[PDB]
């Protein structure tokens, strides 16, 4: 996907968990989010370093998703959501830099 | 693209990274490879269709990916670093884990 | 030591290294992995002491030491890097290796 | 200073940093905060890697204030006011895994 | 601590690493040097009590500290990593940030 | 070339540096930078024409480059990772060493 | 083994493959070498950087004892040979600096 | 100038130093080294892994040959003049590479 839906997703899914009730929800849109964090990782000069390490913005935000994913899944709700509110530091990080 | 597409995507560019001379060619394989990787993990493959997308063999079998895409992110590093011969042995342990997810669910 | 009694210590302190709180317990006990898999490179396995020394599949025996080895000293790396979590996750994927070894030669 | 005394001072600073008006208050709250936190960087051992992590933190805490810093010298009290509120990140990261 | 003696312990530990033999002298001396910059930081020097704490000159002042802030830093991963010289050599550097201060404010 | 014109590049730049807006300007700067310091090294600057090759202040000149060079390399592995900000405050540093040789040789 | 056991061994290795005729007596001295690295690459504070460094300078051994062998059995003698004498490099290296 | 000539230097010089007699041939020869090093030092692409390697091996050369001159300087010809040979290992290492 171009960029823009990528964010898109990343950026609706984080509002359904926040507004999630039961764990299928959070682990469907963190799912979701992890995706398009592994394909905006991914993508078409032999490589600025701005490149460099805005890829690595992206690999950090999938590192967390998976971890959030990984209380989704052992069934700690609460825990989850927190940790996807946690995300945006990471969102904002690159927001600041990059845009 | 497709589960088989993505398998062949990765197959190739092992292939490509064997016979690779230069760090460019490389990067180029593996990073075709992480998309691919990328790709897979979300699929649902064939044996396990009758299976929950919540059971422990979906569970386990996007593991499997989660575990191939560190190991193309842990390689591209090293190709970067411009190790080349040290990215393609990490690309070669690669086969591992396609192995034992194949061995499993293929 | 003894082939087996390396697998011993390769096996126990896998475990301790998924029991681990601190990082001191993940170096110190990959460290004891290490100096198990540098003795076992040299080893001789019963199912191929028929063979040659030179022979393709002993040959193959001790790459996969040889691999199971960079494994350890990556894993190594991360923990001193103070990354346990991530440390503990490189020495999870050392079973592939070990089961891969063991498949053929066990 | 006393390590609970460091954490007091962040805490109680950060939020006379979300209620300032001008940016003199937040000049000194954050001048305030950067002590704090530069007497911070600094059972387990002396050397452990838990410890290099530790300081490690409190390395990226201060480059946060730095920058908060150069935004309220500037003059824009509201971006400070935000790279602030930001730094509750690095907290509880911090506070995640060492609290 | 008196501005001053964060100075001496500045001056002091400078000498200390300039014949340090190992790299835990050195660390130990660098963090030492790091707690004294961060105290000095607060500091207003003699020469601009007369001033506004936010002057230019204060700013200027500041800044210097945290120059040196970050240089020590940097001597200190010198350490970390094992490169002595390194760190030794760095530190050194470290005199043209004292003496640029001290020429315009001691 | 000219000593005073590999000056002209240092200090042409360093002023670029200050303004770039992306790292490979920065990379491009410095690497600049660089190639006018090494030839600099080799320089007798008219200051010290009257003396010996030798002599203690030619050593201190010629040493004064080769911590300039340093920082300069310092600061290109800076531009590289990216840290584009961290990039420019060293190359900021580059300024004492500047006005250090400057204040002694110029 | 002792460090010294290690030594010795490497060094008399060094010298049979340096007079060796045959590739099986080049493969032979290279796996004694290679294990004698192996086992000065782990052995008996939280650790020190000198600790650190000097266990890295085994691993590169390593790694180029690992190579030679490589050359060796892939039936390349005479390139092997080189990469031995080539090894040295590190040896002293490594005795400049801890010796 | 030229990087044929560059090579040339540091060979030639190199031999000068193998057979000098006293400090200051050994001090020229390593001073032209030196120079010839740090011209070096700047149909693959500009920003490609191969060249931050290839510049990174005349980093290395050229802090092996200050170190060279430093003993130089100190009146240690001898430790000087052998600091000298064993860059040869930086040298094949690149050719062995990039020849
Ligand atoms: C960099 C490493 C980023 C991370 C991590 C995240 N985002 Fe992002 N985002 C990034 C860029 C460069 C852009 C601008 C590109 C463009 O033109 O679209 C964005 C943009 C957004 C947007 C709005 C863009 C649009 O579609 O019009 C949103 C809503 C957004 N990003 C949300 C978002 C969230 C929720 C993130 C983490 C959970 C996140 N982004 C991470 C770069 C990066
Ligand atoms: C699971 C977690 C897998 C990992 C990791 C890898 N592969 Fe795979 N592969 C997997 C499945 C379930 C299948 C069957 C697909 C189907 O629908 O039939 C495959 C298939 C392949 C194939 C064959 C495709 C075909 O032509 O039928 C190849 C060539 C292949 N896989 C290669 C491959 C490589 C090279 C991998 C890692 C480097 C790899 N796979 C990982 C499941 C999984
Ligand atoms: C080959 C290259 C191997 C690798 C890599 C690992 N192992 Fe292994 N293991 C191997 C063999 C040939 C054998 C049989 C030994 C015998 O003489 O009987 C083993 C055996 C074990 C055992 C069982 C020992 C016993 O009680 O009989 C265990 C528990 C074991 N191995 C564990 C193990 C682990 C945890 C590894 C990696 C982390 C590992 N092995 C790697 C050959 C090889
Ligand atoms: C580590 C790298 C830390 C960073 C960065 C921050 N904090 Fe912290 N904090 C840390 C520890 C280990 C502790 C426990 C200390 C104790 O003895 O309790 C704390 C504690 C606090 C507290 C509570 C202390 C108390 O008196 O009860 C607060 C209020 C606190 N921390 C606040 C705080 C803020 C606001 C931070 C960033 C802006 C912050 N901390 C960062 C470790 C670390
Ligand atoms: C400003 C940004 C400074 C930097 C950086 C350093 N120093 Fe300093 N130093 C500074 C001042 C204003 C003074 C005068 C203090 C006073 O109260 O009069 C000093 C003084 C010293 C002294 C003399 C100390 C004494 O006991 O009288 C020393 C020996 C000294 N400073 C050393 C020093 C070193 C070694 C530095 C860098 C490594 C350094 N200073 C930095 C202001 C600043
Ligand atoms: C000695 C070790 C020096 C260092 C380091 C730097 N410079 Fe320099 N510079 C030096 C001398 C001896 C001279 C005089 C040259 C002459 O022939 O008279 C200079 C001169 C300059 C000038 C003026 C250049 C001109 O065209 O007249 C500038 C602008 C200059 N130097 C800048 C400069 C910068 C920006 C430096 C670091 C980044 C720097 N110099 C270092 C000796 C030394
Ligand atoms: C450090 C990372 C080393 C590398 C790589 C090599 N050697 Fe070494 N060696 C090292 C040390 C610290 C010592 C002294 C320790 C002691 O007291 O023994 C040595 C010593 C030797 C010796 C003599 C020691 C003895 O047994 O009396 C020899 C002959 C020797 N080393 C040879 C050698 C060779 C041939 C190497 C590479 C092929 C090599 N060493 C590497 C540290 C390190
Ligand atoms: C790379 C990082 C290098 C280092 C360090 C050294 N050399 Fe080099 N050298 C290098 C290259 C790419 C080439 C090929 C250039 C060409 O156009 O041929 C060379 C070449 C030489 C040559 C031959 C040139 C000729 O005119 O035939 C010599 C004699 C030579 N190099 C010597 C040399 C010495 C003595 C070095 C260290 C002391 C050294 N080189 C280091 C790349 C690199
Ligand atoms: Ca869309
Ligand atoms: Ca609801
Ligand atoms: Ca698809
Ligand atoms: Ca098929
Ligand atoms: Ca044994
Ligand atoms: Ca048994
Ligand atoms: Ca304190
Ligand atoms: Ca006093
Ligand atoms: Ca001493
Ligand atoms: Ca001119
Ligand atoms: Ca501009
Ligand atoms: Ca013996
Ligand atoms: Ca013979
Ligand atoms: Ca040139």
């Amino acid at each position: 996907a171009d960029l823009e839906d990528n964010m898109e997703t990343l950026n609706d899914n984080l509002k359904v968990i926040e507004k999630a009730d039961n764990a299928a929800q959070v682990k469907d849109a963190l799912t979701k989010m992890a995706a398009a964090a592994c394909d905006a990782w991914s993508a078409t000069s032999p490589d600025s370093p701005e490149m460099h390490d805005f890829r690595h913005g992206f690999w950090i935000l999938i590192g967390q998703i998976h971890d959030a994913l990984h209380l989704a899944n052992e069934g700690k709700v609460k825990e989850a959501q927190a940790a996807a509110e946690q995300l945006k530091c990471t969102c904002n990080a690159c927001h600041q830099k990059y845009r």
